């Protein structure tokens, strides 16, 4: 039941390692899990409804681990506590690389992709205007830009950043440093004057 | 004769100011610089070229004056010269955000628009570094993160944030509030410890 639509999601991710969407039919996805043609469309209208609930998924990966630590703070130091939130994108999204890449690409093309992502990434900022403001509270960051502004570059920042490091774009920076180039940023525009 | 050109050139920015390039003819290109569809095809073999041919003069202008600062330097403090570099990419693109947009999303598409961005924005992250590299060497900031990755996230994020306040996404930094956004991001990530 579920697990026909399962398989036409583990079929979709592991074809887009190769492919681009374009290049996938639902045919292919058909094929892949095991299903006829008319079949796959009782379980989804096209393949970009395919890639829709793969990238929701993984966009609520995110937000759910972002939750767990919010709920859990790390017993360390500010520098490391904006660590472990940044690498809950580098982990999330850099182990979906395949349906991160499609899903910034149907962005262009889809109102739904379009608005996940939005809503997402104002959520997450919001999240982080808030920790700007408290640690302003605390007399533990200076007052300097509104927090609201600063935290959506930083945002926007590390999506633009991460995806270029996962999709080996030149330019980009290497994935093996593209977490503590973030951080650096991060922690030198909060805290500094 | 390069008279037509610029027809063709000024129709297909100003069309471009209301639809994607892919609701945008031939046609409409030739109609609207009073020629006829085969004369455009003696200028320009699609479309697709003439927006190359846009985006080659948005960016070759934005590099022109960023050399013409490099060459003369403005007697001021560091975080001015820092604004005055970062301001020839808001104003630049800012002043042609129709191509700028059609730009962004030919790059999914288009190999020479692809490589267009990418060959432009390794210079322009190069020459971040190398200035970083000088104040490091004069003493004026410290030596923290790898000065060309530094440079690599400070230039993906004017990119990203700055087309995003350009059309109006959200989430976005107003267009009025980005300069100083991102002044402040690259300043205290440059010269902060
Ligand atoms: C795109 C991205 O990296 N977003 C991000 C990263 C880290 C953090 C937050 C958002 C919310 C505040 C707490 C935190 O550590
Ligand atoms: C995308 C972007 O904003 N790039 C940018 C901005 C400012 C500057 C440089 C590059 C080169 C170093 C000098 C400078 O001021």
């Amino acid at each position: 039941g579920d697990d026909r639509e399962l398989a036409i999601l583990a079929t979709a991710e592991n074809l887009l390692e190769d492919r681009p969407l374009a290049d996938i039919s639902v045919d292919d996805l058909a094929k892949g899990a095991g299903i006829s043609r008319p079949t796959f469309y009782f379980y989804f209208p096209s393949k970009e409804a395919v890639l829709l609930t793969l990238l929701d998924r993984v966009v609520n990966q995110a937000d759910m681990a972002l939750q767990t630590l919010a709920e859990n703070p790390a017993d360390t130091d500010r520098e490391n506590m904006w660590r472990t939130g940044i690498n809950v994108f580098f982990e999330t999204f850099g182990s979906h690389k395949a349906v991160t890449r499609a899903g910034q690409a149907a962005r262009a093309t889809s109102v739904e992709v379009a608005e996940l992502w939005s809503t997402f990434m104002q959520k997450w900022i919001a999240y982080t205007a808030a920790v700007i403001d408290a640690e302003r509270d605390r007399g533990a960051a200076p007052r300097t830009l509104p927090a609201h502004e600063l935290a959506t570059a930083l945002n926007l920042m590390n999506e633009r950043t991460l995806f270029a490091s996962f999709a080996g774009e030149q330019p980009s920076v290497p994935e093996a440093r593209v977490l503590d180039t973030l951080v650096h940023i991060w922690v030198t525009s909060i805290y500094g004057e």
